[PDB]
């Protein structure tokens, strides 16, 4: 009893844009840095371009996460701006500088205040809370599926297995392939904790056949240094086994809008207050200032 999703699907010319460098590689397919120029339009774009031979079920798999991607308008979930038709079907998306978040955090660590961390947490939750008025359930949220654009503005991504890891599982993802919006507030709880340790790995050295069996006797991720209860309670909640009683994204906002408040009565850093994170350009526009 859904409603007739009228998104604009883009086909971009190979000769619109620019490659400038590599981000990251995979046989499977790489990611490029570039520049793109809508034909007559007389913008650059910083984009990223996911793409290297194509089995025929590899088309189909990039081919959801671009319907997927074309589908959304938020402030924190990743735009697309259109696809390639070359023989290696090309993915164009925003630029994220910064990188994805996990990385982010581990590479800064000691300039990370509490009103950043907040702050992520409360763009997560309002990305989540768009997808889930969506009627989309992400099912691979982690810290490496979010991407920084700047410092103050993160933004989910990964929708390659997006539907209508075990690690970030819930129990009952886990053992009967059962996946909802709250089975996704559980793997924001353990989102969330990766950022609280400055990604640290999760339930580091056990293996993942061992984790089913744990989280049914009731053991789960410890309570982050520096973590006031409220936060750790926040995370314990996303992490119950009734569903029903884990939080919706919606009040995941309010709660660490609540926090994001006075920061440094809900986390604990030394040091806290004295941190701080930052050819031609002259026609360059990121993605968010370029409407259709
Ligand atoms: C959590 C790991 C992860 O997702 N890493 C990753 C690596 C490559 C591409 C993407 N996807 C992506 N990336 C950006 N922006 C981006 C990512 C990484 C960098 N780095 C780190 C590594 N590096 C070198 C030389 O080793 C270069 C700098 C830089 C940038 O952007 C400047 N933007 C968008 C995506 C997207 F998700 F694919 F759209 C993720």
């Amino acid at each position: 009893g859904e409603a007739p999703n009228q998104a604009l699907l883009r086909i971009l010319k190979e000769t619109e844009f620019k490659k400038i460098k590599v981000l990251g590689s995979g046989a499977f397919g790489t990611v490029y840095k570039g520049l793109w120029i809508p034909e007559g339009e007389k913008v650059k774009i910083p984009v990223a371009i996911k793409e290297e031979a194509t089995s025929p079920k590899a088309n189909k798999e990039i081919l959801d996460e671009a319907y997927v991607m074309a589908s959304v308008d938020n402030p924190h979930v990743c735009r697309l701006l259109g696809i390639c038709l070359t023989s290696t079907v090309q993915l164009i998306t925003q630029l994220m500088p910064f990188g994805c978040l996990l990385d982010y955090v581990r590479e800064h660590k000691d300039n990370i205040g509490s009103q950043y961390l907040l702050n992520w947490c409360v763009q997560i939750a309002k990305g989540m809370n768009y997808l889930e008025d969506r009627r989309l359930v992400h099912r691979d949220l982690a810290a490496r599926n979010v991407l920084v654009k700047t410092p103050q503005h993160v933004k989910i991504t990964d929708f390659g297995r997006a539907k209508l890891p075990i690690k970030w599982m819930a129990l009952e993802s886990i053992l009967h392939r059962i996946y909802t919006h709250q089975s996704d507030v559980w793997s924001y709880g353990v989102t969330v904790w990766e950022l609280m340790t400055f990604g640290s790995k999760p339930y580091d050295g056990i293996p993942a056949s061992e984790i089913s069996s744990i989280l049914e006797k009731g053991e789960r991720l410890p309570q982050p240094p520096i973590c006031t209860i409220d936060v750790y309670m926040i995370m314990v909640k996303c992490w119950m086994i009734d569903a029903d009683s884990r939080p919706k994204f919606r009040e995941l906002i309010i709660e660490f809008s609540k926090m994001a408040r006075d920061p440094q009565r809900y986390l604990v850093i030394q040091g806290d207050e004295r941190m701080h994170l930052p050819e031609d350009m002259d026609d360059v526009v990121d993605a968010d200032e370029y409407l259709i």
